[PDB]
């Protein structure tokens, strides 16, 4: 059982063409870079039958023409070992030490010079001998690892529980990053992983106490929220503290909740670190939070979710100082090899993509893990990148403790059988060294289970509670009762006039200086579009002190070249935010933030909901650039945002602005997809909204940020209405009306005792309805908006019915086809909050299978087939 | 104007330590590392200011210990240049002209020498001088790209067409690599591209008649499918034949559909020619179809489904021979710059994570384009392999022809208004060479012109149609209308052997050896279960002569360890493929192919939908794992399946086997959104249906098989009724039942003239309430199932309820929340289908944000509460 070729005979070769010592450097970087392909990292004597093998010929003498008859000869070796001069054989044997043993490790294609000297440098001096009570932390660790792996197997037989057996150096592995962190002066560590393995670092690393975890396997789950309906034991969270063994440092260490669809924690947990970050504001020599983040080798080479986050890691907001990642490489998936896995030949291959470095490690030699952890959490402070390491492993038992894996793995299965494991291996290593006693040794196995089942008998005491219906989550926060939103006229002329207070020898392009020309006197004269109203709410809050950040597609000019938060010099490529620069110079510490995202849905949207549960007080809002791409994110929406307080107690205030019309461009550019927001809302889950005023919008947003009710908000934003002169808002809307509106009544009624017809109405539809009321003289119609879809107010329509007492009918217009927009939610739950209400009677848009027609001149017709309709 | 650092001024080092021929060869490996750096590949002289700059101080003679004063000295050289020998002069001169030019290559981190050897010895060859007529040809294909544009500009000034503009050498790249695969011997080329320069490729690559893109811009658009709603002119594919210019050879051209979600079309294309790879049979040695793939800057390092189609490349279900990619840089979003798009120095880095090779091209150098054009179908042809093309060019206009991009780039477009095409600049430089005359020069441009002009005239001289309304497409496809589905019994006890018709020395594991002996034995006892029904099906139809594909997640074993279609030798590790066998043994040359497949929902779907494009007469089906984990392939579902025949008139036949059922195993592992799949259904454009025992399974597969409505099929399946006794199946219902049943009325009612209550249901809760029946004796009930969701069986409805006169009341009884499954559906249309019918009730769970409990004796509790409800 020795890893090498043996040495082969031959005859000496001359010492003629290329030079000799031009071969031995030749040799040494080959090793440099390629001698992890013959590292000692697998545990198993194993090789998968179907992967293809690496050429390995350039780590063999024979390959750079030397011979066993070079090996006691003398070369000049350029500084290699602190040395001028050296002779073969101590070469091969620093390189081989250094490259071949338990740690291989990937840094050669790396393109700055210092960075790659810092890891060489340090590679080849090596691992420092530990000390005796270092040693004995490292075999604590491992016991409790097992011992709590072995306990639940006893006394919860058939339960499922994803074991970590096979795998226990992890534990060490992760306390030893934690454990450097807390040296360097830093504040939190927040974790994201899989099932792999969560309740014993919930035990072991988080410092969850152990009554918790028993109650939970006996039926008896911890309430998030009130009335909630709550998720499997290991989909939870946690909080901690951790103190250094060895030194007087403490940190904070946390672990985010997560669904069972593998690898969407990934942008979640990033944005949690950034608004940690933001809230201690420490610049950029800060960044004082740092990310651990835990895959499966299956997960990490074949969902495109992981390399589309690690995109983000570089740019200016999204940075959060470098990502360390550990990959638990256990050879298999549940039924599947990596042979049908992937098509690299590392899981950890995406690396290579970015510029990072890898190290891969054997779990069965646990020192080395420790000293990896160590040195991965240095390069992190050092140079503020990403960082790789992937710990070679097995699996003990099946994919779950009901599965039998010899079915179809009969060969791997031979091997892993009956083996001993990491803790027996390593007793054994330090009692034949002399480092440690047997007393010691037995000491350390019994006092750890006296602990255990100690608390096991407490908890059996106490009798089991039986179960009990669930009620619901609509009533477990308040709503905002007598709220007043207007701001004074004062604030509404400074908002004016940061547009004018250019810097000193700025100039606006001549296609932006008559928009900012027009917001300074609007102020005043009237004519407040739909950009100016958004950015007025916005600004406003920023005033008074809040953090408020936008992201999305190319949201700093606006998709529609409408929102102009950013300007640029054409002559000097000067940038100026006007909002931004009020809201600092008032003294409460506002900030106005506005983003360019990357050409990214799910990672976007992803990293949006984690700002907002990472910092309460914030204003986040997320733009797509057409609402029909939102489906790219249907997991971050219906995992996370639209179920994530029911499951797990967990709040949110994220607004979303999807555009949303249908105006003649085409299918994909028409529909954000209304019908599917609303089947997902329930028990008052959140809020759904298509508002048609500039002000009436401006009124939304602010009643959702001062009040303190913790729930999502969906706008459908338009178009074409952007632009369009009826829609357009004065300045006693922003100043002298205090409350938002969900129904808008008929402001061209002149007797309402002569209406006969009532029609209800949703966004930019009104105002085609309405100009033909007028051209033809209609004073038997009225028209009704409503800008709340969810929760329906009843209260108000009923209000508005009341008032026209001759009404026969009740009509139901939209743009939208019949199986979409807002038509099916509402032909349910109308008629029964309201029902004295006449039968209503649709029109619309035949059902299609497509969201609307790709011919223009058809869209065209259809418009005015749908018009005459309503009007007989 | 020259690109190099000036040599600078040094005192002469003496030749100690290292000695200098060693540092000659340190210099060459580094130029062929990473000389791509500082290489001519940019058209403009722009560097963007927020991006970093490599350290490329590797490339100068002064970090290698060497002067002006070794210029002229002799080294030796190992080879290089097929030398022994050469000065420092001629070293520097060769690897400038080789590496520093208009070409950059990256191809040192392959790790197979073979290859490396290969591409080293062609870029060190260089680039062969053309021929006067083969630079004709080059001239002729840019004056059209150009010449196209700028007509439809003058003709069409508002219309939006996105221009290739800037870019214009891609139309000589595309036909160089097409020529070459002509040459090769091989039979067609498959092509899937995004907005950006379409119409010019249909008319130049592809041989679309101009007729028709005249035709398309006056308002006329091509009917796909009968009553089919369209898409825009940019989203359509078609066929043509490509003549090779020199050679004899002929090859068959072809482009693909797609959606405006960008990159969409990965999976798709991927599993087109692998589809009709199979269909031509050739071999291993074959692969005679090739894929030619083109994307844009940000989309490619933004969107995660790139490299989640990469990874398919090298596994046994998904391997084409390799795909050959254009990357089209220029160096600009929409309004967004490089700087907020990647944290990658190149957009094309993911190729070092999969080890293939990377050419850079400048754009403004077409003869150097047509070279890596050529070089790289050579390449995919040797070492089947994947090819990564950057194509450095810039974009003249705005993102479309109506938006102006100075706004936000100013000094960017300081560079590129005003400059000279790259028809001009060739044209100057061929007249310069004297390799063209100026006759030759003016009739090219000449020529052409008068073509187009004809076209258009002829165009013109036909009057324009008015629009007229679109009828939909229900009945463009017949329905199968006594067709009879059964077997003989002779069929079905062929089918049983199977699995006892072992090899030679093969045995099955004891856990698996029970299934196949029941497997024999139940073809002439009863009790076959649901796998078994599923597999009976599949394989009479590969008997009968066709290709059968089935593939997903863990769909050899099963994921509930219940299929074993594949089985493995615990001793020998041999595997057996009973029902393959037997097909392969009737001499119809039929096929029964299972594969599992890595970890993705987004792009292994696409895949199969792109396989039953390709071919019409294959039978394709995808499972989920769960079907609560198929909201990752959202785009898929809602871009292609369901909406493919009403917007491009393309008909697909997929299966979607998704599971479901409400068990307790929490909301992750319960629902697979049935009320999601039923929305979108309009105008009969698939089948939805939910089965209850393993024959009426049976019979539905082959009504879709057998059939000539081409349409797909969604199938939810069982998870625990797998195993349930009381839903096993009898043998004649396989033999003497012909046909499949939509509703299946009570078998256990004794009288109908005394029920007053009628139950309907779906799914497994079936098996639950007759349970109670029986137990509590109620003759004045009867259960009524539902097989077909949609269409809605409502003549079967009317006569099962019909059977029953004395009936006061109708329930409708479902497990889901009241939000979903079901029941919003069927309420809404049942009623009008069904006048004379009782009023409908609803007996089922609350409504909740999300899809179930995650406490098990919360599930018990409302289970009881169901039942209980429904029977008073
Ligand atoms: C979904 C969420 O975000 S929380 C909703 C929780 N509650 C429910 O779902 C209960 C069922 N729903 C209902 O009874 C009704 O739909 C209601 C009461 C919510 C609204 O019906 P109406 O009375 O017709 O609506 P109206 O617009 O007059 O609202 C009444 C008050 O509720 C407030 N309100 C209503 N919806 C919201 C909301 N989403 N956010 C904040 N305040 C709200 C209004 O501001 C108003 O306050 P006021 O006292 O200052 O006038
Ligand atoms: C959705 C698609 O893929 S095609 C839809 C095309 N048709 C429509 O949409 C019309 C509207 N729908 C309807 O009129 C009704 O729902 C029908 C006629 C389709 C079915 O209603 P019923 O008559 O109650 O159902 P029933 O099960 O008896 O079907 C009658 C016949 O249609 C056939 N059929 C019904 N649905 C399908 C289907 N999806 N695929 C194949 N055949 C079908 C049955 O096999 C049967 O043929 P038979 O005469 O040989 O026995
Ligand atoms: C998005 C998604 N797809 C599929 C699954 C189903 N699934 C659960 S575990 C698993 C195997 C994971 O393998 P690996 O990443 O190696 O994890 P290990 O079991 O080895 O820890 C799969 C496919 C899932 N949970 N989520
Ligand atoms: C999935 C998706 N997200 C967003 C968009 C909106 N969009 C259309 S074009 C575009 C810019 C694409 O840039 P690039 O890939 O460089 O294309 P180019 O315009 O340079 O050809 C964006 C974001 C889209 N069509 N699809
Ligand atoms: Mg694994
Ligand atoms: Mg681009």
């Amino acid at each position: 059982n020795v890893p090498y070729t043996p040495m082969r005979w031959a005859q000496d070769v001359p010492n003629t063409g290329v030079d000799k010592n031009t071969r031995v450097m030749q040799l040494i970087e080959a090793y440099r870079s390629r001698g992890h392909l013959i590292a000692d990292t697998n545990p198993l004597s194993w090789v998968q039958p179907g992967m293809p093998v690496p050429d390995h010929r350039d780590l063999d003498i024979e390959t750079h023409n030397l011979t066993i008859w070079d090996l006691d000869r003398t070369f000049n070796v350029g500084g290699f070992g602190g040395k001028e001069t050296m002779t073969l054989r101590e070469v091969l044997s620093r390189l081989r030490a250094a490259y071949t043993l338990k740690v291989g490790s990937e840094y050669t294609h790396i393109l700055d010079r210092d960075e790659r000297t810092w890891l060489q440098d340090r590679l080849e001096a090596g691992m420092p001998k530990p000390t005796q009570a270092e040693q004995k932390y490292i075999l604590q660790k491992l016991n409790a690892a097992e011992a709590f792996e072995n306990f639940l197997q006893t006394k919860y037989v058939g339960q499922k529980r994803f074991s970590l057996e096979g795998a226990e150096a992890l534990i060490p592995l992760m306390d030893s990053a934690i454990d450097t962190a807390a040296g360097q002066g830093l504040d939190e560590v927040v974790i994201g992983m899989p099932h792999r393995g969560r309740l014993n670092v919930l035990f072991n690393i988080v410092g969850k106490p152990l009554a918790s975890i028993f109650n939970e396997f006996e039926g008896q789950m911890e309430q998030g929220q009130i009335g909630g309906s709550g998720d499997v034991k290991y989909h939870l969270g946690s909080e901690g503290q951790h103190l250094q063994m060895f030194g007087d440092g403490e940190i904070k260490v946390s672990l985010t909740a997560n669904p069972s669809h593998l690898e969407a924690v990934n942008p979640v947990m990033e944005g949690i670190v950034r608004a940690k970050q933001d809230y201690l504001d420490k610049g950029v020599d800060g960044k004082t939070v740092v990310p651990l983040l835990l895959h499966g080798d299956a997960a990490f080479a074949g969902l495109g979710i992981v390399p589309e986050t690690i995109n983000l890691a570089k740019l200016r907001g999204y940075d959060v100082g470098g990502t360390i990642h550990i990959v638990v490489n256990n050879q298999i998936g549940f039924t599947t090899t990596p042979d049908s896995s992937r098509s690299m030949h590392y899981a950890t291959d995406y690396a290579k993509a970015f510029g990072c470095p890898v190290f891969h490690v054997n779990g069965d030699d646990p020192e080395a893990v420790v000293w990896v952890g160590q040195l991965a959490t240095e390069y992190r402070r050092r140079f503020g990148k990403d960082v790789f390491i992937d710990l070679v492993c097995y699996r003990l038992r099946g994919h779950n403790e009901a599965d039998d894996p010899s079915m179809t793995q009969p060969k791997m299965y031979e091997l892993i059988t009956g083996r001993e494991t990491v803790r027996a291996q390593y007793t054994e290593d330090l009692l034949g060294r002399g480092d440690l006693s047997n007393e010691d040794a037995e000491a350390v196995v019994r006092d750890f289970h006296d602990q255990m089942e100690s608390v096991f008998n407490e908890v059996k005491e106490g009798g089991k509670k039986q179960a009990e219906a669930q009620t619901g989550i609509t009533g477990s926060q308040k709503l905002p009762h007598g709220l007043e939103t207007n701001i004074s006229r004062e604030e509404l002329l400074e908002l004016g006039q940061a547009f004018a207070n250019t810097p000193e020898g700025f100039n606006y392009h001549p296609r932006v200086a008559p928009v900012a020309k027009k917001r300074v006197s609007s102020v005043t004269e009237g004519g407040i579009d739909w950009a100016w109203g958004e950015l007025l709410a916005f600004g406003s809050l920023a005033n008074s002190g809040r953090l408020v950040r936008l992201a999305g597609e190319d949201s700093r000019r606006g998709t529609f070249t409408q929102r102009h938060a950013v300007a640029i010099d054409p002559a000097t490529a000067e940038e100026f935010n006007p909002l931004h620069e009020l809201a600092q110079s008032k003294g409460n510490n506002g900030k106005f933030l506005v983003y360019n995202s990357a050409l990214t849905e799910y990672a976007g949207m992803g990293f949006e909901y984690g700002y907002s549960v990472g910092n309460e007080d914030s204003i986040v809002a997320w733009e797509a650039q057409f609402g029909d791409f939102a489906n790219g994110a249907q997991t971050i929406i219906d995992e996370y945002v639209s179920s994530g307080e029911a499951k797990w107690g967990q709040t949110s205030k994220l607004i979303l602005l999807l555009p949303h019309g249908y105006e003649g461009q085409g299918p994909d550019h028409s529909s954000a997809r209304i019908e599917r927001f609303l089947q997902l809302c329930a028990e008052g889950s959140m809020t759904v909204a298509q508002p048609s005023t500039p002000a009436n919008h401006f009124h939304l947003l602010r009643r959702h940020a001062l009040s303190d009710l913790k729930r999502p908000l969906v706008i459908f934003t338009p178009k074409s209405m952007l632009r369009n002169k009826a829609a357009a808002s004065a300045p006693e809307d922003f100043t002298e009306v205090t409350k938002f509106q969900s129904v808008i009544n008929d402001p061209n009624v002149a007797d309402a005792a002569k209406v006969k017809k009532v029609m209800l109405v949703s966004g930019k539809l009104y105002y085609e309805l309405a100009k033909r009321k007028e051209k033809d003289g209609r004073d038997d119609i009225a028209i009704v908006r409503i800008e709340m879809l969810h929760p329906i107010p009843f209260n108000r329509i009923s209000e508005a019915l009341a008032g026209y007492p001759n009404a026969e009918e009740v009509l139901f217009v939209q743009d939208e086809p019949a199986n979409q927009g807002p038509w099916p939610f509402y032909q349910e739950h109308l008629p029964e909050l309201i029902p004295n209400m006449p039968k209503m009677r649709r029109v619309s848009r035949r059902a299609q299978s497509s969201t609307a027609t790709g011919v223009a001149k058809v869209h065209q017709l259809e418009e005015k087939q749908l018009i005459d309709e309503a009007f007989e």
